[PDB]
């Protein structure tokens, strides 16, 4: 019952820890606002829709 | 009269507008955000103090 239990609440635990960071999705561009670069720039995934 | 009173008057203007447009010093880096560049760019004069 405990390792039943523990597998459960680890696959919880990783969703959740995966839709706080990223969520459930990937956009083609991504704004950068991080030193050294000036202001803010604009970066370029690679194969976001596969992903 | 006519002559001396529209030098006057042309010198005048054109201080005017010089100070509107310029002012009257020049910084080393300027700051751009016109398309097409994205979001905004820095940008480095040439000879500002001499200037
Ligand atoms: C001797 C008892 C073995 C049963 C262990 C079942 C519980 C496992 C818990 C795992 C905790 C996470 C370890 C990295
Ligand atoms: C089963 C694995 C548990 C790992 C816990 C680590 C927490 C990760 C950090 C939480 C976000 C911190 C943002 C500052
Ligand atoms: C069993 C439920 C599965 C449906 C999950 C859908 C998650 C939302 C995904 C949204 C992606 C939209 C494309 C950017
Ligand atoms: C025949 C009279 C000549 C005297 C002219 C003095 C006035 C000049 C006015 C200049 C106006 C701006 C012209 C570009
Ligand atoms: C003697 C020369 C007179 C020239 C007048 C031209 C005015 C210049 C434009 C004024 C600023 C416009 C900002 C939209
Ligand atoms: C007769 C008055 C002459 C003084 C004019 C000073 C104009 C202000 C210039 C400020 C430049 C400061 C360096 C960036």
């Amino acid at each position: 019952i405990i390792s039943i239990l523990f597998k459960s609440i680890f696959e919880v635990a990783f969703l959740l820890i995966q839709w706080y960071i990223y969520g459930f999705s990937l956009s083609a561009v991504y704004t950068c606002k991080r030193d050294p670069c000036p202001h803010q720039v604009d970066c370029f995934l690679s194969r976001p829709t596969e992903k």
